[PDB]
């Protein structure tokens, strides 16, 4: 059998996932945790092959999100991870791709796709749905562009940035514009909201 | 009397002078300090017995931060201090972000002579301050041409990883109509591609 651990802050989500896996005869659920502290403390005590885990979840000691996933992959390299997320969030998904985890499943199609992700992990392959893989397939910022947006995100006008960094307004405008293009944002409002992440 | 000790912060000396002169008229206001950089401002704050700081959003001085981060730091370390941010920047997202810091006022520098006295008066009244100039910009908001309820639902479904073909079936509309509603929606939010679109949606 494949021993599986499930992790999510909502207990009925926890229940739903288990009922989504009870059909699979060769699967055995060995743990269900609602916070990251319980999960980390108990990982050393369970012989699990795969973790199905949410990205958002309580526990400040080891936190949540991308850092928690990194922590787990580093310390449990024998454990294959299926990240379970509500949204298609390229920044997260890419960061997750970099850490070489074995699966991404969107919560909307979990009942259908969770069995498919486990079968795929079983036969060596990774699992991403079309919506995700299309994005993952699809020019980073220069350091000068990065400093222009930082100051812009702090409330500095282009004129104020020119003085501070000691370049012409044309150059600042150019560098900002160039950076906006790399991020795919058309206007300053969209830029600033964007930079909140 | 029960006067309001005020500190002014701005990099430009004549602006500083202008702001002080805009306050000389208010008799219960007493200017206890003027600073051209954020470092000497922070170093001297404890010694002055100020009730309110009127500061420019963008000043020199890197040690304690720039802009919004400087305002954050000041608010942490001087919680009794009432802060009116004075800015030349008329971008709604800046103005909104500034007020999210729970400071006591924001004022457009271009209207300082008129709006600054009004801010201090509202501060005195036990009222916060966004003058007409500012509130007009914050109501404009992600945009004045806001998303229709149909556009909203198309995006919510797309964010959840539905393909446009799936979204068509679910909302019971043609692929064309869904593509058009998505594109329309992207224009309104100011995002060019799906990667930018989906990153934007996690933030918001």
């Amino acid at each position: 059998n494949m021993n599986v651990i499930i992790a999510d802050d909502h207990p009925i989500v926890l229940f739903g996932i288990r009922k989504s896996l009870e059909q699979i005869e060769w699967v055995n659920v060995v743990g269900e945790f609602e916070d990251s502290t319980a999960l980390i403390n108990n990982l050393p005590k369970l012989d699990a092959h795969v973790l199905i885990t949410d990205l958002s979840m309580p526990g400040d000691k080891y936190g949540d999100g991308i850092t928690l996933i990194k922590y787990i992959k580093r310390h449990f390299p024998s454990l294959s991870i299926i990240v379970l997320t509500m949204n298609n969030n390229p920044a997260i998904l890419s960061a997750v791709l970099d850490l070489d985890i074995e699966g991404i499943v969107l919560k909307q199609g979990a009942p259908t796709d969770l069995p498919k992700a486990l079968a795929a992990l079983q036969k060596g392959k990774k699992f991403t749905p079309e919506s995700v893989s299309r994005l993952l397939e699809k020019k980073r910022l220069s350091p000068k562009e990065s400093e222009v947006l930082r100051l812009f995100a702090e409330g500095f006008l282009v004129t104020e940035i020119a003085k501070k960094l000691n370049r012409s307004i044309k150059t600042i405008s150019s560098q900002k514009k160039s950076a906006m293009m790399k991020l795919g944002v058309e206007n300053d409002i969209a830029l600033l909201n964007y930079l909140s992440c």
